[PDB]
C-alpha cells in the first residue's frame, strides 16, 4: 500500500504521480453490482426478516451523500445511484423504537478475475462494526440455510451519512 517511501522510491522507477496510481474510483457506482442467485431484478435486499422495515424508513434530510425508486424511496441516494435501478432498504423509526432485523437473498458470486479487489454495501446511519454482516456459505448450505461462517464489514466514513 501507498507510502511517501514506497512513492519517493518507486518515482526513481518512472512513475511520479505519487498517489493518483494508488487511489481506485468507481465511475458508474450501479457498475458492478450483485446480482442475486434468484431472478428477483431489484427488491431482493428483504428476503429472510426485514423486522422494523423501511423503505423510506431513513431521515432523508439527515442522511448525505457530499418521485419513487424501486421500494418507493422518496429518499435520495449516494454517489449517483440509480434508484430505479437499485433497491433501498432502514431502520429508522420515527414513532416507537423497536429491534430491527434484516436478511437478504442468497447473491451470485462470480469467478476471481475483477479490477476491484473488494466487495462494497452503500450505508447509512449510527450503527456499528457488529450490525451489518457478511454470511458466506456455500450453494450446498444455502439451500439448507446454514451459514459457515461470516465476515464483519469495516466502516469508514461519517455517521450518519452516506459511506
Amino acid at each position: 500500500a501507498w507510502s511517501v517511501g514506497r512513492s519517493n522510491l518507486n518515482a526513481l522507477t518512472g512513475k511520479t504521480c505519487g498517489l493518483a496510481n494508488d487511489v481506485l474510483v468507481e465511475q458508474n457506482a450501479n457498475a458492478g453490482m450483485l446480482t442475486p442467485i434468484g431472478e428477483p431484478a431489484g427488491q431482493a435486499l428483504g428476503a429472510v426478516t426485514s423486522l422494523g422495515f423501511g423503505p423510506n424508513g431513513i431521515p432523508s434530510d439527515v442522511s448525505a451523500d457530499p418521485a419513487a425508486g424501486i421500494n418507493g424511496s422518496r429518499a435520495r441516494l449516494p454517489y449517483g445511484l440509480n434508484p430505479a435501478t437499485t433497491p433501498v432498504l432502514g431502520s429508522w423509526r420515527s414513532g416507537t423504537q423497536q429491534p430491527a432485523v434484516l436478511r437478504s437473498a442468497w447473491y451470485r458470486l462470480p469467478d476471481r478475475d475483477q479490477a476491484g479487489p473488494l466487495l462494497v454495501v452503500s450505508a447509512a446511519g449510527r450503527f456499528d462494526q457488529g450490525e451489518v454482516e457478511v454470511q458466506w456459505a456455500t450453494d450446498e448450505q444455502a439451500a439448507a440455510n446454514e451459514p459457515g461462517g461470516s465476515i464483519t464489514f469495516g466502516d469508514v466514513g461519517a455517521a450518519p451519512a452516506w459511506r
